[PDB]
């Protein structure tokens, strides 16, 4: 029979902070389990706050409230929401209504990259096209994201309510939604169907924020030569650039320049690009 288990230590996740307390959850046993914990019976001198997505070990004895005993090094950090160890975005976009920016999708791309997150990129209300020339450009973008070696879902707004192509994505993974504000939250509410502070909700077999993420788009922590390693495709061509630490804007023998005229790298990434760049250099004085 079952017996003294609570005299070990085991490990979970933060999945809601509210009011001093610290909600965890545990996989590790038959069951799943959500256990309410104080931060303080242990976890200090250290004066760190715990945040959600923390991966901790805690201390839980039977009908009593549990304690937070160490918090695991953390693998990466938002600011608003609060959350920490986030393995992937979904970026959400609408087709028309309104008209899909490559522009928009670049700069949430690089804040999501300098986060050190994966991005899933979809693109919603492709129901709403009629015009062919429409869906002709939407569909080509989608395949030059592909070639960049993201995945790229295109959905129905009434149909992406479902999210079957991204749910599998949940799986084992922590996972937050950003993107344009209206899709975004729309998605977001059908991913965890079935201000406040953020919560991760348990749902297909991984965690989902129920607070979209990257509300502020503003590149403040990122610097010149880090802006390129945020696009895979800048930063793969920038090995063969003549001189080192290249940023790829008035350098000869540039090679993402060459693959620009090529073909081998889109125009408007290369544009973005250099757009980004000249907004991170405007932060200060030059001379
Ligand atoms: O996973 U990293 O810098
Ligand atoms: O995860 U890395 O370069
Ligand atoms: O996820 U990336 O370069
Ligand atoms: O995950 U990466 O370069
Ligand atoms: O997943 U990658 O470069
Ligand atoms: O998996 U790769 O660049
Ligand atoms: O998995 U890689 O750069
Ligand atoms: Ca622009
Ligand atoms: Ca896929
Ligand atoms: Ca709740
Ligand atoms: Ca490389
Ligand atoms: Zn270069």
């Amino acid at each position: 029979a079952r017996h003294h288990h609570h005299h070990h230590m085991p490990e979970g996740k933060i999945i809601k902070a509210l009011s001093g307390f610290y909600y965890v959850l545990d996989e590790s046993e038959d069951s799943d389990k959500v256990i309410q914990c104080r931060g303080r019976g242990i976890f200090r001198k250290n004066k760190i706050t715990p945040l959600v997505g923390d991966y901790v070990v805690y201390q839980a004895e039977n009908d009593k409230e549990g304690y937070l005993m160490e918090i695991k090094e953390r693998t990466n950090e938002l600011i608003r929401p609060p959350i920490c160890n986030v393995d992937q975005a979904v970026l959400v976009f609408s087709a028309v209504q309104p008209s899909f920016s490559t522009a928009l999708l670049d700069r949430f791309l690089v804040l999501v990259e300098a986060n050190d997150i994966q991005p899933i990129i979809c693109i919603t209300k492709m129901d709403l096209i009629e015009d062919q020339d429409t869906e002709d450009t939407i569909q080509a973008y989608a395949e030059d994201y592909r070639n960049i070696g993201y995945d790229v879902y295109l959905t129905s707004s009434k149909d992406q309510d479902s999210l079957a192509d991204i749910i599998p994505h949940f799986q084992d993974k922590t996972t937050v939604f950003a993107g344009q504000s209206g899709v975004g939250k729309s998605s977001l509410l059908n991913a965890i169907s079935p201000t406040r502070h953020v919560e991760l909700i348990h749902t297909s077999g991984g965690l989902v924020a129920d607070t979209p993420g990257f509300s502020s788009l503003e590149f403040t922590d990122i610097e010149e030569e880090e802006l390129g390693y945020t696009f895979p495709d800048i930063r793969e061509k920038s090995s063969s650039c003549k001189f080192r630490g290249c940023l790829h804007l008035k350098e000869p023998k540039c090679a993402v320049k060459q693959a620009v005229e090529d073909g081998e790298l889109k125009q408007y990434r290369y544009d973005h690009y250099v757009e980004f760049m000249t907004e991170i250099k405007d932060r200060k004085p030059r001379y």
